[PDB]
């Protein structure tokens, strides 16, 4: 049960707004709180492993993004949570262990990890939410 | 007189330099202090509102970017100001209220907000200057 | 012996990993620690000077990136160093002076500055390393 950081970082960002939504500057991922329905896709996270034929690929969430076996995006001020489910788009088997989401089998896996809203959270306060995931391997 | 944050953030950045100017890395917006003449354009800010047929679109500047009914870009160290005027490129009417720049009429407005140097400031200390504007609505 | 900041900033980033390397999200510069051999290229830094016909172009490294006439990328936590050599790809002559790398002759130089691993450092701890260089002129 140990994660070894070894890889790069993917940052999933979402700006939550009200129905009257004012987009300023370049396009970013934004949704009204009413769109935060159960299983709503937030976005994909690409994963490409190399040199892991004998290790279990893994992603570790920043400390501020997990608690009690649950993952969540966190607001800029660290106060507000948006609970999510993390799931590879393929049929591969993974396990969650204290902020770590690791593959059950060894191998240099490449694939897409989807981030989805876990439970309708249409009362989420408007703000900027982030989930940070770092590549590495588990054992 | 209340701003409700609801939208994304646009960041206007400018690096001020001397006449001998050394650009390192990728292109960014940079000017010599001698170019900071009155009404000099710093750059455009896009605004695209959705679902605001019954609200007044608004942009709020970060606390560090306004004081006394005046807006300004602020240096990285929070010390130096570059006073600017904020004005939509179209003929629409807006109002300034304590760091908030709001549209006089309701509607899902889309347009360009220009950022211009307010008063010649050719003695501005070289540094990195930023103005941050967040989308939302006023009332 | 004085650097005057006047120009923009170039940030050289490198993520060091183990042999089992898990890339998450968009492509960034990453190497296994085994690739950190002597003279290994980390990446180029573009420099384009304007209005410097009578000044010596210069780049100053952030305080956290130099000590004792040596430059280094520094880990996110400020603890770990990756010593590098900084060298223009052309035949021009430069001098190092306390975190400052300046050109020996005046002129509005444009060119590429290469960043190379200085001494094999294959035991470098996995992490994110950065070197920040700001444009200006020396005298
Ligand atoms: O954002 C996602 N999906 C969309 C549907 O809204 C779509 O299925 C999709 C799948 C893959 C993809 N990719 O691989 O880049 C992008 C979008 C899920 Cl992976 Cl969270
Ligand atoms: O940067 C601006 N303007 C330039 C002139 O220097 C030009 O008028 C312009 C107008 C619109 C624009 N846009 O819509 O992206 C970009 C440049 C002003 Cl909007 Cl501040
Ligand atoms: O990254 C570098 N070099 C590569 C070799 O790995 C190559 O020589 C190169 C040279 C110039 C260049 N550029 O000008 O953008 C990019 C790569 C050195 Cl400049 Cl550090």
């Amino acid at each position: 049960g140990s994660f070894t950081p070894s890889g790069t970082t993917g940052t999933t960002k979402l700006t939550v707004t009200e129905k009257c939504q004012v987009r300023v500057g370049d396009l970013t991922v934004a949704k009204t709180r009413g769109q935060l329905t159960d299983a709503a896709p937030i976005g994909p996270v690409t994963v490409q492993a190399l040199g892991c034929d004998a290790r279990q690929v893994a992603l570790k969430a920043d400390t501020d993004n997990f608690e009690q076996g649950k993952f969540f995006l966190i607001s800029d001020n660290n106060r507000d949570k948006l609970y999510v489910n993390i799931r590879p788009t393929d049929n591969s088997a993974w396990t969650t262990d204290n902020g770590v989401f690791y593959k059950n089998d060894v191998g240099s896996w490449g694939g897409i990890i989807g981030i989805y809203v876990d439970g309708q959270q249409t009362n989420t306060p408007p703000g900027n939410y982030t989930l940070t995931l770092t590549g590495g391997y588990w054992a």
